[PDB]
């Protein structure tokens, strides 16, 4: 998809101001909300939560949330509850759940308003997006999941919440209300065939073909025989760190009545991995009847090759330090601080933005670049330089002993006085030339600022490494010198198109970020 | 009718909570409060302004009344507006709506009165003549879904559907009240009153309309009027003038009513007031109107007389000798033989009375005591001096109540029997002549001239000194009564002296028959 840390879903209360009634509030795609990346993903998100703490109520104040999120800045009672998928608890990067108030009625009858129930969200968030997974093998990752549905006058979803408020009618069907009380989630003990409490995900990541599959189910209340009830089976393609495909309804039927909100596929599965090689993961869809969305998490079980599906890294001049940064597998989305800056709106570019560090100035290249972007990045004052992009699949890294790329780079550099100099495709200023012999796992090239470095390395899977030096003799702007410079880069996109690098240095410095295109 | 001061009745406002919706409030006979007895005619009902009082409201607290009442529109029949006794009108407020969702109650709108009330209803009407009396009057309606009464009320707020259409909503704007001149064919402002009242034949007739805004005759009939004087009330229909035919109906004077009531007030009834409520309950309306701003008979009696300094008080009375009303609140003589007991508390602390007597039906009298004060009293329903018989030898029979002392005090009761208080009459009506004698223990002698109904004379102790069982002289005392009933059949009076022996008396007697 589009990418990022998490996303939430409010309720819905339906108009039932008898004259100026809503007969119904469909859920859309543009109710999805940003959560932005959290502190603690234990913690409820805090763009959301500030909204419900402003939503008034008349009799009970608190916030209720899931029971293994922390209450935070809140309260319960009767309460211990689960929802967990048993040996699959214990989550470090990534959460999902709900929160909700009971919220007071609106009743502005001079505005034609009446509006009831519960008020709230589902949502899902995490911290660390992956930039490496396991290289191979199917892996089990089990979680949980959370719904929240449209509202219809008339409606009502007796299998899944006891219909005493008109749940699903004057305000959202959702995995939170009071009156879900046919999972097991407040039994003290699991059946043998339960997989843990309330409402569980499983699913299986294939991480050799990029592609998953799972289950959604119910674990079912024991008030012979089965104990747990399946809504959806789910399918997905897995892009670099990110996954995308569909759910599909478990039980549709034809004929109906259907007495849960459970009736429709969606075409709109999306998620990601978090966490060191992606052992966690969140996930969200919407039904394509526009009835019911649905966020949910999942891990591995509870305490390998990997291979790296992405290159994030900030490059800071003033103590030529090197930082990785959050990406989601998405070559022209900057991710810095927690926000994102898109890359694209003629070589180069630039241009600045502010979200909602005052405001971001970037240069950025190149156009011809599809799969890699790298450039300069100033806060405001701090600059760095950037370089990012989405490897190609070690299996997909070409044989060809002979491979010519061209491009430029940002350097800059000095040993007294500071030399820098943008990328350029012309004409004496920054360029770029490296052959690959892929066969031979061998990679040389050279940057000339026209003067010049040489780079070489060695080739491990989709990315390569070594080292890069000046003439020295010396360079410009007097004179600088760097030797055996620490050279690190990767190849992106499909068939490897696309290759770039960087490296930092360490009386004189050096950090630079380079790019070419296959020829 | 029922006598009293005045009648208040509220608005109502429909539930129209979704699923314990009312689809409609009708108005009710019983609906109709009383008011009491006001010390200012102009200011509102003190009953139910405590109840507007506590209403609740959320952005506008304020009583809004007709613009003649105590707290720039004008409410008024030209000519006729200087009342003193009596006063209609209404007072509302914009009240919160009641929310309670739980409970599933939902109403919104005004909550309020209508009203009239009236101090001094009359003892005396001209003898006869009719005469010209306008005012204003008011309405409240019935609330029922979908209905509305454009006609009268702007329905953007649901005037007659989610509480009651009233002619003080802020919504009337069809009639003059606002404009600063008038028609030559307009009445006055707003909705007015006119009424024919023929003193000779007891009985009136009216027109109640709007004055129409100017914006071709000015003004609108919604009813006519007609109703038989009995005493200082009235009774009788409300014809509405514009019913159901070729219309759908966009006003809420569709039917008649079979229920108006009113009476006269001030010392000659040159101010009346009146209430009605149509017979498909749909309307309640008040009014009230007087003579033109600048021979007597008297239609009834009604004394009390204090014991300790032997003076003697009016009562007000609704025409009605079996309702004792004293300090504004009303006792009934009759328990829904002879003589009777019993005590009252309303809502002075009680009331106790001895009344008297069970053969009597136009004349009641006896003792009443507050608690702790005594008097006597005495009221009676007179006759129409028309119907003041010829006959030249009538005999009644009957008792009274006694009081006197030159030293030591004497009291006797009223009884029928056996040497106790008699009384014995003889009356020359041909001769306007009356005499009889009061014996307790076998005395007073009284003469005197018939004038119309009334009668007026002296009462004396003769030759010399009564009793005390020490001689008590009374001589020249004036006695002061009347004849009650149709045809005259009860008579009454009463006589306090002076104007060392003092003496106070109510005495009543039964006409007898061959
Ligand atoms: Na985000």
């Amino acid at each position: 998809d589009q990418g990022g840390y998490g996303f939430a879903m409010r309720l819905k209360r339906r108009n039932w101001y008898p004259g100026a009634e809503e007969s119904e509030v469909k859920l859309n795609e543009s109710d999805w909300e940003a959560t932005g990346l959290p502190t603690k993903p234990k913690e409820l998100p805090k763009r959301q939560k500030s909204v419900i703490e402003k939503v008034e109520t008349d009799g009970d104040s608190d916030i209720y949330s899931s029971p293994y999120l922390t209450p935070s800045n809140a309260g319960n009672g009767v309460n211990q509850p689960k929802n967990q998928a048993t040996g699959h608890e214990n989550f470090q990067y990534v959460y999902s759940g709900w929160f909700y108030k009971h919220a007071a009625s609106e009743k502005d009858f001079s505005n034609k308003k009446i509006k009831s129930g519960d008020d709230g969200y589902i949502f899902y968030h995490g911290e660390k997006p992956s930039r490496q997974l396991p290289a191979s093998g199917k892996v089990i990752y089990k979680g949980v999941w959370h719904f929240v549905t449209d509202t219809k006058k008339g409606q009502d979803f007796r299998e899944i919440i006891q219909p005493s408020k008109k749940q699903g009618d004057r305000y959202s069907g959702f995995s939170g209300d009071g009156s879900e009380e046919y999972s097991n989630k407040n039994e003290s003990t699991l059946k043998d065939d339960h997989e843990g409490y309330g409402f569980t995900s499983n699913l299986e990541v294939d991480f050799g073909n990029k592609k998953l599959t799972g289950k959604l189910i119910r674990n079912n209340a024991s008030l012979n025989d089965k104990h747990t009830t399946q809504y959806y089976s789910l399918d997905a393609q897995i892009t670099g760190n990110r996954f995308n495909g569909t759910a599909t309804a478990t039980d549709k039927k034809e004929n109906e009545t259907k007495l849960h909100p459970f009736v429709s596929d969606s075409s709109s599965l999306s998620g990601g991995f978090f966490g060191p090689q992606g052992e966690e993961l969140g996930f969200r869809f919407l039904s394509d009847d526009q009835k019911v969305a649905v966020v949910g998490s999942a891990k591995t079980k509870d305490k390998s090759k990997l291979t790296t599906v992405l290159d994030a890294v900030e490059l800071t001049l003033n103590d030529k330090k090197i930082k990785n940064l959050d990406n989601f597998s998405n070559a022209a989305q900057l991710v810095v601080d927690g926000i994102m800056i898109p890359l694209l709106p003629e070589f180069t570019r630039k241009f600045e933005h502010t979200p909602e560090t005052k405001t971001y100035e970037v240069e950025v290249c190149c156009s011809n670049l599809n799969y890699l972007k790298y450039g300069m990045l100033t806060r405001k004052v701090e600059q760095s330089m950037f370089l990012q992009g989405e490897r190609t699949d070690e299996k997909e890294i070409p044989t060809d002993q002979n491979v010519v790329y061209r491009g430029s780079w940002y350097g800059h550099i000095a040993n007294g006085t500071s030399w820098s100099g943008n990328a350029s495709d012309k004409e004496g200023g920054n360029r770029a030339e490296f052959t690959v012999n892929f066969a031979d796992k061998k990679i040389t090239g050279k940057l000339t600022a026209e003067q010049t470095f040489t780079i070489e390395g060695m080739i491990q899977g989709n990315g390569f490494e070594g080292t890069a030096k000046t003439a020295e003799s010396g360079f410009d702007l007097p004179k600088a010198y760097i030797t055996d410079a620490k050279v690190k880069g990767g190849f992106y996109g499909p068939k490897a198109e696309e290759l770039g690098g960087w490296f930092a240095y360490p009386a004189s410095s050096a950090t630079v970020v380079f790019g070419a295109k296959r020829q």
